[PDB]
């Protein structure tokens, strides 16, 4: 088999790319409720480590495979891990080096996560809990994420929209932060209801059925996941961590945090 | 309680971020009227400086919080320490370098303002003053700023818009360069008439209920503030100092500045 | 005879420049049909390597014209010379090295491409096939492009049109991943077929009349052509290389591969 | 009198600045016609140095004030010396180091010069032409641009259009290149010709009165440029330097080269 070496690693080598997703995103996955066994820090102080990892992904231009990527070696990392509220701040620094040496071409080195923690760990520090990590993981840093069944959905749009796609990233990375209603869900349930949502709220059209027999979801089995992501939606304003909104108003993703959302979903 | 590290040090802590914003404007405000006590320097010297910090922020891309610390570092200086003609550029020198590392990712370091004076002062120079602004402001370099205001005015914007947003911030930087008729309104009042002013301006909405009874500003409270920022947005073309106008020009902001602005507010 | 020096190469100096391209085209032409006798390689190995320049391409910032000389070194190289799987990664990382350091202002140097081939290759590996190449090639590194046609084409134009030039550039960075239907057409008619089908998708107008007169190319000419290049547009997101739709959905290239294809050319 | 020390230069210090440049540009103007007598280079190869010097100043992201500094600096230079076609680049090299080191703030340096002709020259050739221009100069590098003659004219706009300002520009770049038509005319002039132009093409409005009672140019005063001006905007398509047509074609300056010129002017 003939294959390309390159730096970005969290890519579907040739095999249906959808069908290998599907399969992996159950490895691997989150043990649900680890934060009510977790006794120093609760779902509020990761939704702010979360938001912060935002606008550290913004500072050094990283993508967005690299941001999901890493909240998903924290919520692993923190399933089977006890940390406190001092070490919780380390743990994201370094599942952030992580994702970054995993997927990014160019990503910052160790002195620069400790340059923006304002010299609060040392190079050690990091590179332990980088280390300690990874023997949690078992090494599997391959994991599909939001980004990348929103990437293949973008494929089935007919046609396809730049304030469909731009919306559909805006409430992919709004589950990141809120782990309470969106760690029992899917990644690819998430990127579908938030495909429809983007969709509806753009051009009012629905789940096409090109991603019906793709993907086997209906609008209905979605309909869970679409109810939650709604209010997260209509309460994003209110929300408390307002890196993701800022981030998706300039013009690169079309300021599609700024459009209404819509009032009742229709379903 | 926890808390995350990082670089930029003008932000408030996990506490109703408006209302404590609202009684820290109030402190360390800047003693309105030093300029007529002033023997040296007048309005108009403090004007070229503000506006040629402006082109210092623009060439750094440095953020707008940065620009509006580093005038509130000047006004307070100047407030209570009388400097003279050769020696107020190095102010705004070492002010502009004071609010770089305070708010700043990478900020410039010394060397870099002394380039950008053309090697007029010294590296001692800079820091000499630097230090002297510090033991004046009696190390409180935390302040709320017009763009602080502003940005928790547009978390209440139903809906948002981002050519409100942009006129809005334009017309709050140009507060910053003329300190006769600006200097006794507060922050949250210069913010409050920049973002009803850009309001009317693009859509013709008016100040919002919302914003009323958070604020409590009413459009009554925010006419005397209201009179002096509509003529200054009427005389910017025929203003001395265009550096803001033409930062407010590009795509970045979506040309808000090139926007004819109102004849008449209906006050 | 008066020249400016500089570093780009791949420019008619004064001499008609269309005229001097049509020459050129012929000369130094792939052999059609050398997959065929490659024992190692085939197409859809090629079209892999040719999408994964234009990541590189889109990573260094490198123009447009780079990537169309590379793409020309590939297929000459190949022509004449059988390479292995392994080896065909090496042959184009040469080849990319090559139209860099000819056509580029700042070049990517040895030390970046192996950089970027995650340290597969050594610094002699990647320079004895550069010069290999080389002397393949027998040092002419001047080869007209679809993208030096599509430049002339341009200034006939009447008016011209952004959406139009940007599909029509689009258009031709397709024909070089596919190498079956598109090694049999000079670089002269896959622009006109590119201009065509760009400018009837945006505007609907034809081939206009002045690029007949200055051309010959009529309708009829770039009829065959334009057939299988309309295929590859209406199967541009069942493609399984989707470097360049990614790469011009940007607002650089005003999102032209979200387009909607013609169904029918009428031709 | 108080003035703020910087890196650029070509700025009229406080002092009415149209009354300043009007002044100036009369003194240290180039001689007309001496091309005629120069004995080894023509106007042909005079307009390829100028847009030789576009592309490196789009290469290095140089301000427009730059550009226009520089090829002051070119003609002045040619009409009291002779200069042959080997060295005829030598001397916009120098010209645009010394309009770099005038104008911009990080300038390239004059190992960045010797890089991008190609190691044609020295550190030393590059050095002692930089010193033969400033003693032929007489040291005396500020000269009124038209640049900044748009830059004032666009303050009396009532109201500011992007569209109109960016035409404006591209018609002022186009005057530098030919110098068979548009040496005879003041820089004030130019940039009213082209400030009408752009004007009428975009908006339909003619030169307004305010401009008449600031400058004294009323339409028929410019009549006689803006003739051989409209003429190279309908015959810039067909022009042989096209590295402005392309320079002016970016979102940044919204595609104006584009734009159809008009048929007539209606003069």
């Amino acid at each position: 088999d003939f294959v390309i070496v390159r730096r970005g690693s969290g890519n579907e080598v040739p095999d249906d790319i959808h069908t290998y997703l599907r399969e992996m995103e159950v490895k691997c996955k989150p043990k649900v409720g680890y934060m009510k066994k977790q006794p120093d820090i609760t779902n509020s102080m990761r939704a702010i480590l979360v938001d912060w990892l935002v606008e550290v992904g913004e500072e050094y231009k990283l993508q967005n495979e690299t941001l999901h990527l890493a909240v998903n070696y924290i919520d692993r990392f923190l399933s089977s891990m006890s940390v406190l509220r001092g070490k919780l701040q380390l743990v994201g620094t370094a599942a952030m080096l992580l994702a970054s040496k995993f997927e990014e071409i160019y990503p910052p080195e160790v002195a620069e996560f400790v340059y923006i923690t304002d010299d609060t760990y040392t190079k050690k520090q990091v590179l332990r809990m980088e280390h300690l990590v990874l023997k949690v993981l078992t090494f599997d840093l391959a994991a599909p994420t939001v980004n990348q069944f929103l990437t293949q959905y973008f494929l089935h749009q007919q046609p396809a929209n730049c304030k469909v796609e731009s919306l559909a990233m805006f409430l992919g990375e709004l589950s990141l932060i809120d782990a309470d209603p969106y760690l029992k869900y899917l990644p690819s349930v998430i990127a579908g209801a938030a495909f429809h949502l983007a969709l509806y709220t753009v051009t009012g059209q629905s789940w096409p059925e090109s991603l019906i027999r793709k993907t086997g979801y209906t609008l209905e089995s979605l309909k869970p996941c679409l109810m939650d992501l709604h209010q997260t939606y209509l309460k994003a304003p209110q929300h408390a961590q307002q890196s993701i909104r800022e981030k998706y108003k300039n013009s690169k993703y079309h300021g599609v945090s700024l459009l209404n959302p819509p009032e009742t979903l229709n379903l």
